[PDB]
DNA sequence: GACAGCGCATCAGC
DNA sequence: GCTGATGCGC
DNA sequence: GTCGG
């Protein structure tokens, strides 16, 4: 509906952290992308959108260039920039962020032909997110997602029949294609109140050939690349990053809010928490920090910071 | 003035 | 080696 | 860049 605008703010976002290294602004854009895109009318000025909460007065003069020529000076500017091209084209590479980018720059490494012959100038985590630079850009239709599901569900429980395993992220709000796989792992063993849990699993997805790569890996985060199997003569899958995240099986819910998302619903819902007088993370709530409240379902979060209960697929913002 | 909150990799200082 | 800061991404 | 105190 209003494509166009949320495309523009989102390339000022973008060009605000990877360029101006300036992350409040880009915050700020992205707030106002997110509720342009779930505003239900066609907007005809600036000032209509300026209504909305995160749209200002000078993001609503952006609307309204926009409106007039379908252009914006400004951007026409970014994309003509040499430099700034250079910055926003590196940090598409995972582990390349703006700090790192610009060093690159400075170093006359500006292309994916100069990564390609510079390998050595790059960490682990880089180094991988140059080999599937194509891969990783590529979205997942949910008809994989399904089979990539399946086959951890499956491992997992191969290893031990008493880990529970769910997908979260865009997949558990219903998307129709996904970004990466995000699995959140849980165990009676291993609670907030007290080895190798982890390893296991993604040494079990390793051997049957599901997981590539590491990116990086501690006792309860593993980032990392997996790939479907093909069938005879078949082109391959695109590999894909998958991220797993052990959580202690008694804040299962908190985890299960936080691995869900979206993002900026995350950033949101806290906000309005700290409002409330709570802090709300991946483990707990906490009153303003006291000691966690009890928590026995997604729905007990919403109920403390009085927000009617949303369902995964209405918080995709 | 504050902007959500945190895990892992990597570096500097000791 | 350990602690704390920074970069990066979820 | 936006906004509540
Ligand atoms: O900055 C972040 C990033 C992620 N998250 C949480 C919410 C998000 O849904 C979850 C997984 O992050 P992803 O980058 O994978 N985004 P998501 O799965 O929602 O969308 P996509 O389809 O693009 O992967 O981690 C945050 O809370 N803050
Ligand atoms: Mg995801
Ligand atoms: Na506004
Ligand atoms: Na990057
Ligand atoms: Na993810």
């Amino acid at each position: 509906l209003n494509g166009g605008i949320t495309d523009m703010l989102t390339e000022l976002a973008n060009f605000e952290k990877n360029v101006s290294q300036a992350i409040h602004k880009y915050n700020a854009y992205r707030k106002a992308a997110s509720v342009i895109a779930k505003y239900p009318h066609k907007i005809k000025s600036g000032a209509e959108a300026k209504k909305l909460p995160g749209v200002g007065t000078k993001i609503a003069e952006k609307i309204d260039e926009f409106l007039a020529t379908g252009k914006l000076r400004k951007l026409e500017k970014i994309r003509q920039d040499d430099t700034s091209s250079s910055i926003n084209f590196l940090t598409r590479v995972s582990g390349i962020g703006p700090s790192a980018a610009r060093k690159f720059v400075d170093e006359g490494i500006k292309t994916l032909e100069d990564l390609r012959k510079n390998e050595d100038k790059l960490n682990h985590h880089q180094r991988i997110g140059l080999k599937y630079f194509g891969d990783f850009e590529k979205r997942i239709p949910r008809e994989e997602m399904l089979q990539m599901q399946d086959i951890v569900l499956n491992e997992v429980k191969k290893v031990d029949s008493e880990y529970i395993a769910t997908v979260c992220g865009s997949f558990r709000r219903g998307a129709e294609s996904s970004g990466d796989m995000d699995v959140l792992l849980t165990h009676p063993s291993f609670t907030s109140e007290s080895p190798k849990l982890l390893h296991q699993v993604v040494e079990q997805l390793q051997k049957v050939h599901f997981i590539t790569d590491t990116l990086s890996k501690g006792e309860t985060k593993f980032m990392g690349v997996c790939q479907l199997p093909s069938k005879n003569d078949e082109k391959e899958y695109p590999h894909r990053r998958i991220d797993i995240r052990l959580q202690p099986k008694d804040q299962y819910y908190c985890g299960v809010l936080y691995f869900t998302g979206s993002d900026i619903f995350n950033k949101n819902m806290r906000a309005h928490a700290l409002e409330k007088g709570f802090t709300i993370n991946e483990y707990t709530i906490r009153p303003l920090a006291g000691e966690p409240l009890p928590v026995d379902s997604e729905k007990d979060i919403f109920d403390y910071i009085q927000w009617k209960y949303r369902e995964p697929k209405d918080r995709s913002e």
